[PDB]
């Protein structure tokens, strides 16, 4: 380490490194979906700097936007694949926990077969499901461990050390903070993270609408997500 980073600096409305960073363009389809995320229902993805922009102050923003009746934001797809030990930490701002927001920092391995997703920061404006972080074991949401965690708007760093023993999560790492969760390997069936070869990329995103958004009409839009860095070593 550091293996990856990104400290988002460039002049404002510039866009992020498309060397590190490839932005969603539409929001993905939902299979038989509830109410919210019907496609007529979710709000967008552009890669468009009114959604996903730099600041000039060395932050990344991503940014819900309301033109008319319809809602967009971003999504950052990282190219970087990281593997067994290794820490992933973001330094993160959600100026965005409203109405219709789902914002979220991530990882991700997208194996259709054994895929897995570790969300170490995720809040909810559907005013129903408690913020907090998940480790998937598969891709469909069946093989999962949860802790919910209170997540307001102040500057956070977010970390998961990946190690063979499992993974560790830290809200505000300092030398001598245990982790607030521990996954153990192999404690969920079919359990990807110890294969050989397996490797996570970086995620950030902050979803309008959806399930966990829920209905964005009482939010304050437009909304933003700050990240000031992405590191991993
Ligand atoms: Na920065």
């Amino acid at each position: 380490g550091f293996v990856f980073r990104d400290e988002f600096d460039g002049p404002a409305g510039s866009a992020p490194d498309g060397s590190k960073w490839v932005a969603a363009k539409f929001r993905e389809r939902i299979k038989n979906p509830v109410f919210w995320d019907r496609p007529e229902n979710m709000g967008e993805y552009r890669d468009s700097r009114t959604n996903i922009f730099l600041d000039g102050n060395s932050n990344l923003v991503i940014r819900a936007t309301k033109e008319g009746n319809k809602y967009f934001s971003g999504k950052l797809h990282g190219t970087f694949r990281g593997g067994m030990g290794h820490t992933f930490e973001a330094r993160i701002k959600f100026n965005c926990l409203t109405d219709g927001c789902w914002p979220a920092w991530w990882l991700l391995n997208d194996n259709p077969e054994r895929g897995g997703e570790i969300d170490m920061a995720e809040w909810y404006g559907n005013r129903d499901w408690p913020s907090g972080t998940t480790v998937h074991a598969r891709l469909d949401g069946t093989s999962f461990e949860t802790l919910p965690v209170p997540i307001d708007s102040n500057w956070h760093t977010w970390r998961c050390t990946w190690t063979e023993a499992g993974l560790y999560f830290w809200m505000d790492y300092h030398d001598g903070m245990e982790p607030y969760l521990t996954v153990d390997a192999n404690s969920l069936d079919d359990w990807p993270f110890n294969d050989p070869g397996y490797t996570l990329q970086p995620m950030l995103n902050l979803a309008v609408a959806g399930s966990g958004g829920g209905d964005p009409a009482g939010g304050s839009y437009p909304a933003e997500m700050l990240v000031d860095y992405v590191r991993v070593w």
